[PDB]
């Protein structure tokens, strides 16, 4: 059903906030959101050019691009998900951020790293295993898959740490920046790589990247410092999900509680900050919702209170927030504080002027989940289109191609 | 009485346009708007502060300040008009166009000279002359009431105009980037200073200044070519208005008719563009205005078609647009070439909003001449709160202040 809404337009949600070293002209992000409509060689494609150019509308937005691989091992989805490695890449992104660009707003680019939950099929085409921390999987039906093809998860070596480092995040890195992305951000969330370092349930290691919260975050805070070093830590993000249970982590029910692996971190970050190497902002996931599964508020087991207790600057909350549409109450608490951004990644997909939408309090399109992860445009570009215009049966036919 | 206006939203005006080095995202500008609400020695105020703000809250406008001195000997108003030419002025201005910018919207400093028409009153406390490029009076009157204070207007001689350039204008360049200005627009029209070395009315000189179309036209160029190398030629305008008797200008009853006259400084500045060092804009004024003065059509004398066929950059029209709304015709057949920019002046004035009135066709709020060139807060500020807020008494009281 459409959501009826409120106009946040003399809300805090348009007043102007320096992120980094640019300026949003609104709070409202458009959040990483995977949609797999890259091409198969994971370069971007004429579909995803005009879905970002689409979103770019309100001068002085900030969007956040879906996850997009560091590197071939940082791979393992069946689906086509984007890749920021090769020049071919960054050539291609580049036409997109340049779009974006042109209508004053700003894009950071999410670096993810599959890790243990890599299909051991795509890996093992590539001559890979899928690597993690330590040698686990997120259940048994995964083990048996991977062990099923002869390409069993495998414990990153202390070496090719290092090498995550240096070489693999170093080289995104640098892409990211010959593709002319505002930022680039750590995907540190949802049971992916670097959460996989973070937390006990995923990191037995018994070298200097685990063994206690201080060695498992050890990773993370070297590709921060590393990473500042070489873009400028104004150019830098990341995204945690303490809360989150997706793809088997334990949260709450670990050895040791996301209160404490979480805030470790953030003070960590909080205290860079005080040297003058503070970060862009700090991406949370609000407890109502676990990577792409939204979670009653039984099973809420707490907040990202301790996020803003901890954090003296921006900070981006996505998660179902409304909830509480039309008035947007927490919304409205959560940006009172004036360094909070606000995310809708769902509504985002069907309605292309979200921001615009939100400004002026037009009933919201309500988003198709049928089509969040299919190959093709129905359901993908289509929503900026008007209605009777849309040639569906053209449309699932409309597969992504080379820009240009 | 209020003017009902059709929506612009979906018309070339909300297409993005590079304008030099920036991107403006809505095509409609603030003009250049005198309207003496400057402190006493010519640093901008705390009403300046607050109104170019208001006029800025479309993220990627356009804003072009009111005319602004480049030195004392360019002076000459009675009313208290800014000035760029010392430290203060520049630090002051540089709140001002901060403002501006955290808006996301940019912002030209028109650099004016008044030269003949100087106050002889105001010019003698300053120990100076009224100058100009000959010794000539808009009128009978004004050369009486020179005369009568013993401050007579003199040409300036060859060293005096050479000063010009290399020092007077310099230094206001160099001010002016110190303020934070993205442009700075050379005044060359209304009859000022620029206008008259222009036209043979004004301009009977014998050095390399005058004597014939490419003589009088030397300072202009030689200030273009200067302060390209200052600046940089992206950060540069021009504002001419061929038709207009302000401050009596022949123009179309001069010796030379305006159609010689700016169509060889246009094909001059292309020409300048041709070799790579192309000026950001042109701005001109159409024959529905002359000064501050509506023309009847019955005694318009040509039209600046001229311009558009001669240089192949931005061009910014201003001048009673509004003289066909609710439709805007001649608006949308002027911004259809996608390089025009256009302008709304008095306006403006009353709707700090005028961006957005227009985007959404919003009635606009009727402009009032009687406090257009007042020395307070009346009819200034006053237009950005709600009608039932406003202290009329109160306000006619609130003259500039320092900014803080
Ligand atoms: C289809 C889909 C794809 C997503 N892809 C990503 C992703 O690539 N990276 C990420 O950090 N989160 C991803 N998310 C999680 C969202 O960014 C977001 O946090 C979540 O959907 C909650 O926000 P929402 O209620 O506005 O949708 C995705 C969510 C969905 C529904
Ligand atoms: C009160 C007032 C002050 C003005 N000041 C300037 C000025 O300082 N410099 C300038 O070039 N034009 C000035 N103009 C002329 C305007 O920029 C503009 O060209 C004219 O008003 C026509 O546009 P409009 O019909 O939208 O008002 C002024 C006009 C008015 C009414
Ligand atoms: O972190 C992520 C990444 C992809 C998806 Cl579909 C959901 C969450
Ligand atoms: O060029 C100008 C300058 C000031 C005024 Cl009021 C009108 C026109
Ligand atoms: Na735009
Ligand atoms: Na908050
Ligand atoms: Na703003
Ligand atoms: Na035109």
């Amino acid at each position: 059903s459409s959501v009826k809404i409120s106009p946040l337009k003399d809300s805090e949600a348009f007043q102007s906030i320096k992120v980094g070293n640019n300026t949003l002209q609104t709070k409202i992000v458009y959040p990483p959101t995977t949609r797999f409509r890259a091409l198969e060689d994971h370069t971007p494609s004429d579909l995803q050019l005009q879905y970002y150019g689409d979103r770019s509308t309100f001068p002085g937005t900030l969007l956040i691009t879906e996850a997009t691989f560091v590197s071939p091992q940082a791979s393992g989805y069946e689906g086509a998900a984007p890749g920021i490695w090769t020049d071919k890449h960054a050539k291609a992104w580049k036409v997109i951020t340049d779009k974006v660009h042109a209508n004053g707003s700003f894009v950071s680019t999410q670096l993810i790293f599959l890790g243990r939950v890599a299909d051991p099929a795509v890996m093992k085409t590539r001559g890979l295993n899928p690597v993690s921390a330590s040698a686990t999987y997120e259940s048994d039906a995964a083990k048996e898959a991977a062990e099923a093809v002869g390409n069993p998860v495998r414990a990153l070596t202390t070496q090719e740490v290092k090498d995550l480092v240096y070489e693999t995040y170093t080289n995104a890195a640098q892409k990211a920046m010959d593709a002319g992305f505002d930022y680039i951000e750590l995907h540190a969330a949802h049971g992916y790589l670097l959460d996989q370092f973070l937390q006990p349930c995923t990191n037995q290691r018994t070298d200097e990247y685990g063994g206690s919260i201080e060695n498992r975050a050890r990773l993370i805070l070297e590709l921060i410092d590393h990473l500042s070093t070489i873009v400028g830590a104004d150019k830098i993000g990341i995204r945690i999900s303490p809360w989150a249970t997706f793809q088997n982590m334990k949260a709450h029910k670990d050895t040791v509680h996301p209160l404490t692996t979480f805030s470790y971190l953030v003070h960590e970050l909080q205290q860079r900050a005080d040297k003058g190497q503070g970060i862009a902002y700090i991406s949370v996931v609000e407890p109502r919702v676990s990577g792409n599964v939204d979670v009653s508020e039984e099973d809420q087991a707490g907040d990202n209170e301790f996020v803003s207790k901890i954090w003296k600057g921006v900070i981006l909350k996505a998660g179902n927030y409304s909830y509480d549409a039309p008035e947007f109450k927490t919304l409205k608490e959560d940006i009172a504080d004036k360094r909070t951004l606000v995310g809708f990644s769902r509504y985002f997909t069907s309605n292309p002027n979200l921001v615009w939408k939100l400004r002026d309090g037009i009933d919201l399109v309500p988003y198709d989940r049928n089509t969040f992860y299919s190959d093709n445009n129905y359901g993908y570009n289509t929503f900026s289109m008007d209605s009777e215009e849309v040639d569906k049966e053209l449309e699932i036919k409309r597969v992504p191609s080379a820009i240009e």
